[PDB]
């Protein structure tokens, strides 16, 4: 699977049937249908011990992964019940600015969208989580092209490194505070992975507010590529899949 004509999105749904379900990723966001929800506890991010390994090129988009061999950076509270462990981040973007997240506004696409992973610690691994309903918790945020995100410039600088597919660089003591807008009001449903397999256990808390980065930011994440070093080269760019359909789903706002 990728996300070219001949094995992208509209094709996924012959090995991964689960592609047509009820509960799919990402969705248009409607502002005027979403619900303010009292309900909502408030939500909590604990990433001061987060302990950053490594960053790889995966083929699809460059992941940055965590040691989650404890509770260490966690997110709890919001819609959620227990306590997830971030284990990834990894963005979506597009070839142009006015394309690329995955999670649409009112029909606005940003030019980016950064997906922070957790899992239920109540099921003891991620491979176990994933198998669940509520196994995943994905923290969603919006990159639109302004000013630099100072926080983002170490993962900029690092993607000369592994430029191809299955390339990886140790990525030690980097800290995700950095990639956080100033608010955490979000919306919040129930959804599934954007990527095959298409699992449908991710409760979706996706920030209201997005951040900026720069132009030139934004151009080096263009520079990776899908292919593995050797192979003709295929710049990673439009790897997002379009809204999904809502179906029986209640959109909720924090705010
Ligand atoms: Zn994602």
């Amino acid at each position: 699977w990728g996300y070219g004509k001949h094995n992208g999105p509209e094709h996924w749904h012959k090995d991964f049937p689960i592609a047509k379900g009820e509960r799919q990723s990402p969705v248009d966001i409607d502002t005027h249908t979403a619900k303010y929800d009292p309900s909502l506890k408030p939500l909590s991010v604990s990433y001061d011990q987060a302990t950053s390994l490594r960053i790889l090129n995966n083929g699809h988009a460059f992941n940055v992964e965590f040691d989650d061999s404890q509770d260490k950076a966690v997110l709890k509270g919001g819609p959620l019940d227990g306590t997830y462990r971030l284990i990834q981040f990894h963005f979506h973007w597009g070839s142009l600015d006015g394309q690329g997240s995955e999670h649409t506004v009112d029909k606005k696409k940003y030019a980016a969208e950064l997906h922070l992973v957790h899992w239920n610690t109540k099921y003891g691994d991620f491979g176990k989580a994933v198998q669940q309903p509520d196994g995943l918790a994905v923290l969603g945020i919006f990159l639109k092209v302004g000013s630099a995100k100072p926080g983002l410039q170490k993962v900029v600088d690092v993607l000369d490194s592994i430029k191809t597919k299955g390339k990886s660089a140790d990525f030690t003591n980097f800290d995700p505070r950095g990639l956080l807008p100033e608010s955490l009001d979000y919306w919040t449903y129930p959804g599934s992975l954007t990527t095959p397999p298409l699992l449908e256990c991710v409760t979706w808390i996706v920030l209201k507010e997005p951040i900026s980065v720069s132009s030139e930011q934004v151009l080096k994440f263009r520079k990776l590529n899908f292919n593995g070093e050797g192979e003709p080269e295929e710049l990673m760019v439009d790897n997002w899949r379009p809204a999904q359909p809502l179906k029986n789903r209640q959109i909720k706002a924090s705010f």
